[PDB]
């Protein structure tokens, strides 16, 4: 029967931001933009028409000044990680480390993370801005200027099929997603997603069940351990729970960890809206710092801050998203009006917020390292001297097809640890581009068939690892490395010396190389015993 | 300046010219054309948007799509196919031309309503577009006899029922041209959580882990979706939302027209070869169509996608059954909407256990426990209803030391909600809802002497074919998605006893007659689904 029904139409929509035209954020205008708009008026309505010309530069500046800077909170972050009593020394040391390669970066050469990511544009064309349509193609060449004119990195993949990949040589193309929205204006988010990150979004379908406090904090302990150290933490962390789809829930958990959401209301209603939740977004943090994760090895700093966003569901479904920022924090709001093209202003004096390590020479006999590595715990801190082997997912896979018939290992797989990394273009002059590491985790199918063989004794990486790799380093006598995800600035410039390809030509940046190292900074996270650093904190 | 842009999605038949449209009688009248400097423009009187949106979510509840129909004649002309395959295709066939009355739905679950809309560079609407579908939604949804199912959080935990299935999805997208185009989905909740991300690598990029990888990750469907599926399957993807919209969209064949080759520039393209490999693990898999068989999947639709070098999203999600998705534009004519068949039975190839269940439950456990899993049958007699709500609410009331609800102990407890009740009917939709969601309960209640007999639709946890082994129960699987057919055919009465702030969840009491339902789990130890996870 009828009995609990209702009433008159109420439209609420879903996000309803207090800042909607992001007025507490800092703006900056392209000089002489005017000249891109001009004011009408037309069946007695005002619009803006915008030279599509605009998109292109746009673009550019957005796609160029967000690989060497980052946003103050952010920065906030990395000055607290330091100077916390609480933080381990080691939060301390990575934060520093990260903070010393975000000063490197502010100079214009080298770009601030290796991974220089996937270009993303979030763009709101208001009813009455007037493009010319062409949208797509002028934001697509502003990223490709970003990228072919600076030394960045290429990181898309094209399948041409199933198995038969190729780099399209510009990382293009990029992910355009131009809403349609009220008014006469053009709002943009650019963000250059970092893979490591982008597969550190996770989808998990639960129940009501999930939804009491009880349950849901355990929920958020038991999750975030799978996040791990692999993301160059301090994270960002977004959660959302609920969605309409999957999909939803996934964009409004990435654009939350943005910080796209901040000026949401924080209480619910019967209408169905979203809202921040203080008190969850509080509840991640005490988890974060208790977790003691830390900020890549140990401490309180696994997480700068979360952000916590309940939405409606429906009464069968309840899709919840888990997503990051990494420390390659990298996004930048903009705006196109009746006056120009006005661009989020970065902080351009990091400054203010500017407040164990024996050397290992590598250049001597594998066995002569390997005796001296066994001597010590894991956990041990290591500073790297010598001959690394660069490989990583098409090396990996390359090498993996000689080994695939069962022998013999190549010989290059066996003379030198394995470093899974890919480098930043090199800037004019400079030794390396950007070089930081890459997520160990996505190798770990490799290591037992190649030690299994004779080869891959020791790697080096970021990011926890399998049981596989802990077993494999046991039966065989190896160590795994982790350098410190994020400086990748300051490592080509102070520490990466020479770069050239060794195998795998027709491969991009995903070739092997052979580099010489001195003074690179390392744990002993695995030794030859079964031990793993971080098998109290992640299991 | 060596720079070339190939658009990842590059369907052939972008504006969909082989779907067919009619235009709305009098729509030509809420539009007039315009050009502003050089360019053709386009004034839409906004409750065009209403009344698309309104029409579009009424008619979607009613007709379905002939690829979707095809599909079901396959499988009742099909030799391989189980008997029971053909029944419930025969069903879903007999429940459309039940639901082309226009009165009952398809399903109870009206779905989540989804709005994909594409507005033209030069389509000009008001910019109240937001409000105005809206209002065409709830005009639809408040007339009709549909579901309110959209649950709006007070708080992170406090939520009540929104009573008019609003908010919708609203994904309003701008590209070029003065024309506006739309998808519209009612995306049923059981389907939407049937929509599974797996995070792979490289390593997975081989024939036997990937071939190995879809008969493992098949399985994870099981039937508490409502199958015969079509399944999509996406490889890759530049973030996790891409990869889960585009399998979404692909699986409401949004992307059917893609390419089939790949280039350097990175485009997506559809690869019927693996598609192939999808279908004969899925008919193999015995799962079936809800209950044993060939027709798993009515078909398959797998995207290859270019990927960062680091990455390897892959994007599991279907459409079920109840496959409800509209497309249609707005023109320089008036207001054109997809043209469904409204004539199903063409799609129809026209070339047991008598149970009363009025009695203590001890005669018919004896009865019951003659028999194996796996046996067809038709119920006649009371069954007991109680759902999500009900659920999460009887285990409160036996957490405050107070054991059973008196609706637990008296009938055997048929899981469902059901959708509006039209004029004059008995009942609206009235199709199950899924055990799955509930097992963590399942355990608890039976242990604490409730739930002995249980009506439902999807795969149960090996703890709940365990008790009805341990405790000498019976799990009874309802076909999944006929709901109009039953409340026609098989429930006679309903009446509501207790707690209406449910809404859907509300406790009713019902007599029905000729219901079918299979048994699934015995009190012996056998499970007719325990042959689907090998
Ligand atoms: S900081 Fe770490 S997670 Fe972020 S883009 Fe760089 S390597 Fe990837
Ligand atoms: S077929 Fe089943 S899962 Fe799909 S909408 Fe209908 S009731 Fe929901």
């Amino acid at each position: 029967d009828a009995s609990a029904v209702n009433a008159d139409f109420h439209f609420s929509a879903i996000f309803q931001p207090t800042d909607p035209h992001h007025h507490q954020t800092e703006f900056a205008k392209v000089e002489g933009s005017e000249k891109y708009v001009e004011e009408v008026e037309v069946f007695g309505r005002q619009a803006l028409k915008v030279n599509p010309e605009a998109l292109t530069i746009l673009a550019h500046r957005a796609f160029s000044d967000v690989h060497h800077f980052f946003r103050k909170d952010h920065l906030e972050g990395w000055r607290r990680a330091i100077e916390d009593p609480e933080a381990s020394d080691n939060d301390r040391y990575v934060a520093t480390t990260l903070l010393k390669n975000a000063c490197i970066a502010a100079g214009r050469v080298l770009p601030s993370c290796q991974d220089t990511g996937t270009a993303i544009v979030l763009g709101k064309r208001g009813e009455l801005c007037w493009t010319g349509g062409e949208d797509e193609k002028y934001l697509s060449k502003g990223i490709w200027n970003a990228y072919r004119y600076h030394n960045l990195r290429y990181s898309q993949t094209a399948a041409l099929d199933m198995f038969k990949e190729c780099n399209t040589g510009d990382n293009l193309p990029a992910q355009l997603d131009l809403l349609a929205v009220p008014g006469s204006d053009y709002e943009f988010l650019f963000i250059a997603k970092g893979g490591g990150s982008a597969n550190k979004a996770y989808l998990y379908q639960e129940t009501k069940a999930l939804l009491n406090p009880k349950s849901l904090r355990a929920f958020i302990e038991e999750k975030l351990k799978t996040l791990g150290t692999a993301a160059c933490p301090p994270y960002h962390i977004a959660l959302v729970i609920g969605g309409t789809s999957a999909e939803m829930t996934m964009k409004t958990v990435k654009l939350a960890s943005c910080r796209y959401y901040d000026s949401l209301p924080t209480t619910g209603d019967k209408y169905g809206r979203a809202f921040r939740d203080p008190e969850w977004e509080k509840i991640v943090m005490e988890v974060a710092q208790k977790s003691g994760i830390g900020a890549q090895f140990g401490g309180k700093y696994f997480a700068h801050q979360a952000r916590v966003i309940r939405l409606p569901r429906h009464g069968a479904s309840c899709p919840v998203g888990l997503a990051v920022s990494c420390s390659a924090d990298r996004q930048i709001l903009a705006h196109i009006n009746k006056s120009g093209i006005y661009i989020e202003q970065l902080e351009q004096n990091p400054a203010q917020y500017l407040p164990t390590s024996v050397k290992v020479d590598l250049k001597r006999p594998i066995d002569k390292v390997r005796q001296q590595l066994s001597q010590y715990p894991v956990g041990t801190r290591v500073m790297l001297n010598g001959t690394l082997i660069v490989a990583r997912d098409i090396a990996h896979a390359k090498i993996k097809e000689m080994m695939d018939n069962g022998e013999p290992l190549p010989e290059y797989m066996k003379t030198s640890p394995i470093y899974y990394a890919g480098p930043a273009k090199t800037p004019e002059g400079y030794a390396s581009g950007s070089f930081g590491p890459t997520t160990a985790g996505r190798m770990d199918s490799y290591v037992d068939l190649f030690q299994s063989h004779g080869g891959s004794y020791i790697t080096l990486a970021k990011g926890n690892r399998s049981k596989q790799v802990t077993d494999a380093c046991k039966k065989h006598g190896g160590f795994y490395l982790g350098s410190i995800g994020g400086p990748a600035a300051i490592l080509a410039k102070d520490s990466i010396k020479q770069v050239t390809c060794l195998a795998f030509p027709e491969l991009g940046m995903e070739a092997v190389w052979k580099i010489e190292v001195e003074d690179f900074p390392a744990f002993i996270v695995v030794d030859d015993k079964g031990n793993d650093m971080y098998s109290k904190t992640l299991a």
